[PDB]
């Protein structure tokens, strides 16, 4: 739990290797960031509270196989990465960074698993509790903010009521942001913005944090292959379980849940062509440093996929 | 125990006195109102399900001085009088109907006594459930299909789960449409929609009964001055409650709340001016008869206040 200065030099990019660490040592790159950005800092951060609330924040993750304790970890990681990259601390505020930190740390709180979808459609308590209204992502925030409710971890205890106040906002904008089901809205109200985009607007601010953890959040494809292929499995892992249930209890299924229609290839080509790479391009537009350092391992990541569905066409049509 | 027909003659009418009854005497008429309406017989409602309903609805609503189970009756007592009045059944399915009339009923389900401002400044576990976004009515409408979720209380058992969905969907719209603070937009966007109404526009009509129940939920001021004077006094003595809680927790406190600052004929004049009569304008000018069973008697309502308040200056003098 003592990084090595190789560890923290790495740490700043989005080549760093999520896999190699436990638990306890992604605790403390996190913690390293808080100091390593300054927040600890500019908002009197107790260094301790930090710690517990790190493990606050561990222990209320789920066992699942992809939105898990490390999931969160490579949120963070990356939006950690962004700040370097795109030298963010040049154009965000000390508030806007915590928001943006913190928020991608606990954007997944207590995920059970299975998604919106399922939520609403077997009518669970959290579809009633938030009335179908992104469920998961209420959740989450909820969650985050009830163990900043909690003096021992609240790690903004020394933060005046009016900072707290904007700070919360923050979150919850940026947290609630991340529901797909929001993605076209979001980035038509973001592309708009950007054809005169203005750092002095806090509207236009607002769109580029939530495209910005937006990012962070579906960006395993812009890590090395190595990295980033793993966290399929764990993805589709994660939603067989959920197509097998819902074909047990009688609910209708997605496609691209069902093992037999989606395959690994076919699903990631799309995804990156589509949702991906078009996203990070609008972003290259305010930092064009990401396009070498993300969207290029994003064009390689979809042609990998694309020879990869030639093989998978030929193979198939081998055995028919 | 049993409604006379000269009470069910009145129940279509706004000038009908709320006041005169008692828990099993409204639930009686608003009993009756779901066979009058052709809600139990288009809907399959088992009869007796709907007499548990009410009953379950009931015991669900808290003793506040104001958001209490008689506020609810008032609410679907007036529209119901809407319904006949504006002979909505000639513009609205009875699938809209029964949107009205149930959103009307649970519009308030368990409310505390205290407003989305003190849940979210007192930061209590209500405003942290829900984000800061709607908290109470997020959470009436919750209640209301916790309610629904129980087999002995689910009138709608009996309906295909396409249409459960769309009057589940009504439901969550018209009941967080009820929240003030989003009075401002909700008026803008229907006197837009006004500059070319249209029956068969749904985002027209959806926004209609925004309107409509917004209109029965404020509507006190419509009936008769000896049955709404009466809510005032109830509402302030709530809004009194808050506000000395407000400032003895460190707290801000609202000027209309505020003891030192409000007078309830100051505070209705303006409200019955900018708020009541505008919204009520606005909605002759699709339905006529409006105009005279409504806006006349607000006009009077508007008129007594405003001498009330000379009155009410005068002494206010003189303790001093
Ligand atoms: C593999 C899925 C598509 C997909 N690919 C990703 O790389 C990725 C990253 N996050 N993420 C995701 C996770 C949870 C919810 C929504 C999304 Cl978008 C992803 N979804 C599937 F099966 F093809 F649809
Ligand atoms: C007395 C208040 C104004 C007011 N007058 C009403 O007749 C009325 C009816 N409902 N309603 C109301 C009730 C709950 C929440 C919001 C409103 Cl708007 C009302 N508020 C006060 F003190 F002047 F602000
Ligand atoms: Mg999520
Ligand atoms: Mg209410
Ligand atoms: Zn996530
Ligand atoms: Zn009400």
């Amino acid at each position: 739990y003592l990084l090595s200065p190789e560890t923290i030099e790495a740490l700043r990019k989005p080549t760093f290797d999520v896999w190699l660490w436990e638990p306890n040592e992604m605790l403390s790159c996190l913690e390293h960031m808080y100091h390593d950005l300054g927040l600890v800092r500019d908002f009197s951060i107790n260094p301790v509270t930090l710690r517990r609330w790190l493990f606050c924040v561990h222990d209320n993750y789920r066992n699942n196989p992809f939105h898990n304790f490390r999931h969160c970890f490579c949120v963070a990681q990356m939006m950690y990465s962004m700040v370097w990259l795109c030298s963010l601390q040049e154009k965000f505020s000390q508030t806007d960074i915590l928001i943006l930190m913190t928020a991608a740390i606990c954007h997944d709180l207590d995920h059970p698993g299975y998604n919106n979808t399922y939520q609403i459609n077997a009518r669970t308590e959290l579809a009633v509790r938030y009335n179908d209204i992104s469920p998961l992502e209420n959740h989450h925030c909820a969650v985050a903010f009830q163990i900043l409710a909690e003096p021992e971890c609240n790690i903004f205890s020394n933060i005046p009521p009016d900072g707290f106040k904007q700070i919360r906002q923050g979150m919850i904008t940026l947290i609630l942001a991340t529901d797909m089901a929001r993605h076209a809205e979001i980035m038509d109200s973001f592309k708009e913005k950007m054809e005169n985009f203005d750092y002095s607007n806090e509207e236009h601010m607002t769109l580029l944090k939530m495209i910005l953890i937006k990012c962070c959040d579906i960006s395993n494809e812009v890590r090395p292959m190595e990295v980033a292929e793993p966290w399929v499995d764990c993805l589709l892992e994660e939603y067989f379980m959920q197509s097998d249930r819902e074909k047990s209890e009688g609910l209708p299924v997605a496609p691209f849940m069902d093992r037999d229609k989606v395959t690994k290839a076919t699903a990631q080509i799309g995804f990156i062509k589509f949702v991906l790479i078009p996203m990070f391009e609008t972003v290259t537009k305010l930092f064009p440093m990401v396009e070498e350092i993300m969207l290029q391992p994003l064009w390689e990541s979809r042609d990998r996929y694309e020879e990869l569905k030639r093989i998978d066409d030929a193979m198939k049509e081998l055995q028919k």
